[PDB]
DNA sequence: CTGTATAACTGCG
DNA sequence: TCGCAGTTATACA
């Protein structure tokens, strides 16, 4: 059972992959195993200013690949068992293959990500992005680029739950921005995995 | 009267 | 507490 998220230029799908017990166990393993970037590899350039990201970021994937956004180039660490497990299961459910994962960890509600598109050149054309979430439920927001205005297109708000999958299909990242806004009342951490296909 | 894009912040309301 | 506007210790097209 998928919840289909559809608006003008919006093709996305939402389902729960794992029940609480399995998702807790996976979350616990991710906390133990995932190594996040620090220092120089945790700073981005936006509107002429360099900033430390208000979260932690990690990349894992096939060797030779890189991911660049906002003046920050992230190189992938080799795959680890917990990530291959999540990847293989997602690939089974969707029929899609992934060679890269960007991991975002929001320690609480003050950690967030500003709105953006996954529009980078090293992303394979038309390829989906698989967004898997563990830990605290957080509100995810889809916003149309012509509404931020020429178009009065309504915003799409959606909670991403523990053990859930959000499939972001083409042309979502062409027309729609997304963000995880600050939620002050959230005190627990959240780990999000966006599986991607990267051009060699 | 008129270039677009901008993964973050501040300065508001 | 939340959300919007503007923005540029800029970079193109």
């Amino acid at each position: 059972s998928w919840r289909h998220i559809r608006a003008e230029g919006l093709d996305s799908s939402y389902t729960v992959l794992f029940g609480k017990a399995e998702a807790d166990e996976i979350f616990q393993e991710l906390e133990k195993e995932v190594e996040y970037f620090t220092g120089a590899l945790a700073r981005v350039q936006v509107f002429g200013k360099w900033h430390s990201v208000p979260r932690k970021q990690a990349t894992y994937g096939d060797a030779g690949l890189t991911y660049t956004f906002s003046g920050l180039t992230l190189s992938p660490k080799p795959w680890i068992p917990v990530l291959e497990r999540i990847r293989d299961h997602v690939s089974g459910v969707t029929g899609q293959t992934f060679n890269f994962v960007l991991i975002n960890r929001y320690k609480d509600g003050s950690d967030h990500i500003c709105e953006h598109r996954d529009d980078e050149r090293e992303l394979a054309p038309g390829s989906p992005i698989a967004s898997v979430s563990f830990g605290a439920s957080r509100d995810f927001v889809f916003r149309h680029k012509d509404s931020r205005p020429s178009r009065r297109v309504a915003v799409v708000r959606l909670p991403l739950a523990h053990g859930s999958l959000l499939m972001m299909n083409h042309p979502t990242n062409t027309h729609w921005y997304h963000s995880l806004p600050v939620r002050k009342k959230v005190l627990a951490p959240r780990v999000n995995l966006t599986f991607r296909k990267i051009l060699l």
